[PDB]
């Protein structure tokens, strides 16, 4: 990993009718901001080689409400031993938990919401 690829993590959001979660996804000398979505598919926030192990990128699923839809996702891992570039983080909000693993396959969930 010398030149490497800007890392987009995929914020992924499905429990069927009126899955609503706001995911802040910021950290690591870089801002995004503060989004919720629709149960739709997948809502992906991208960076780049930055935001390495000095701060990374955390997504917290919060709603315009209480903390209710609340969880706390980690979309990257600050372990520069393993290789990113070709990488992939996927959280998936949905009707079970929330998801996390950077595959090439569907995920596991390791992370659960509220409402």
């Amino acid at each position: 990993a010398m030149g490497c690829k800007e890392i987009e993590i995929v914020i992924k959001n499905t429990l069927g009718p009126s899955r609503i979660l706001q995911y802040h996804c910021r950290s690591g000398n870089t801002n995004v901001g503060v989004q919720y979505l629709n149960f739709k598919g997948t809502r992906i926030i991208k960076f780049k080689d930055d935001g390495t192990e000095r701060s990374r990128w955390n997504c917290l699923f919060r709603q315009g409400i209480n903390m209710k839809f609340f969880t706390e996702v980690e979309a990257y891992r600050p372990d520069l031993k393993h290789p990113l570039c070709g990488k992939r983080y996927e959280l998936s909000a949905r009707m079970d938990a929330i998801y996390f693993k950077m595959d090439e396959r569907p995920p596991q969930p390791l992370n659960k919401w509220r409402s």
